[PDB]
């Protein structure tokens, strides 16, 4: 599949840089014909078939195909796609209130009510994705953006669909590996992956929201990965002594090694607490 090959600068003016991933740069932009503002994500293409730099065309096309499918309040959406010799340029919905990662660093830790207010929205977005058989595979606070960080109950959108895959057989078996602190044991062990890996990541995010601390983090990436595979985490009294047992129960039912025994997204919404790259 091919994308619009006119120069993106003929249609948009770019501004502030917002983020800078590995093979991607994100800049705020403005469409000339409407005045509306977006985030332009420039993804570097591979320069040869055998090249390690850049993103393969297969991987770019998959990300674009997934983004085109989605429309939900808690997920980023896609406005347009351009390309040239060096980059594919995704014109995405602008989410201007920064990352959940940076919001958390300012608060130290959240109350249970603040945590559930964020978590309910994350769960709603993942329920939508999993309903479409989309596994995100890279859920972490850096990939949760706030629409406006200066309101009592900030609204969020899930971003960064660069690892997302459609799971048409209940599992997939490709080269997929996200950030060590957040990956499930089946990722660490190179086993077939499905929608359950995202539920593990949600358990990690919940632990962090409540404590300010990362449950499996070691001093090196390999140590983190070993901790994940062994389910080597515990609720430290210093952080959790006054956290409700139901919050701990929710986390416990997500941080389960066997993916078949982990809570599904539907389970998580009925849980009583809720119910109303890898190498150094
Ligand atoms: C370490 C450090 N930062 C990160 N980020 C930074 C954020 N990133 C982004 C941001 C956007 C985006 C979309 C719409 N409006 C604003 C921004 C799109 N795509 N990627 C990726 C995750 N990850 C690890």
């Amino acid at each position: 599949t091919v994308f619009r090959q006119e120069n993106v600068d003929d249609y948009y003016d770019t501004g502030e840089e917002l983020g800078s991933g590995q093979f991607a740069v994100v800049k705020k932009c403005r469409e000339k014909s409407t005045g509306l503002q977006y985030a332009a994500k420039f993804i570097k293409k591979r320069r040869t078939k055998s090249s390690r730099r850049g993103v393969s065309r297969e991987d770019i096309e998959r990300e674009v195909s997934i983004l085109k499918e989605i429309q939900h309040p808690n997920v980023i959406t896609l406005h347009e796609v351009y390309e040239n010799k060096t980059d594919v340029i995704l014109i995405l919905e602008l989410v201007a209130g920064g990352e959940l990662f940076d919001f958390l660093a300012e608060k130290e830790s959240l109350t249970e009510e603040e945590a559930t207010e964020f978590l309910k929205q994350i769960l709603n977005g993942v329920y939508y994705l999993h309903s479409l058989q989309i596994a995100h595979f890279d859920l972490k606070p850096e990939n949760i953006m706030l629409l406006d960080r200066n309101v009592p109950k900030p609204r969020i959108k899930i971003i960064d669909f660069g690892l997302a895959h459609k799971i048409d057989f209940g599992n997939e078996f490709k080269n997929i590996f996200g950030t060590p602190e957040f990956v499930a044991p089946e990722i660490v062990n190179y086993e077939p992956l499905g929608l359950e890996a995202d539920m593990w990541s949600i358990g990690v995010i919940t632990y962090i929201l409540l404590s300010g601390a990362s449950p499996f983090l070691g001093d090196t990436k390999q140590e983190t990965l070993a901790n994940v595979s062994a389910v080597n985490y515990e609720f430290e009294d210093e952080y959790f002594s006054n956290t409700s047992a139901l919050a701990k129960d929710f986390i416990r039912r997500l941080l389960v090694k066997d993916p078949k025994k982990r809570m599904t997204i539907q389970d998580s919404l009925q849980h009583p607490w809720i119910k109303p790259p890898q190498f150094e």
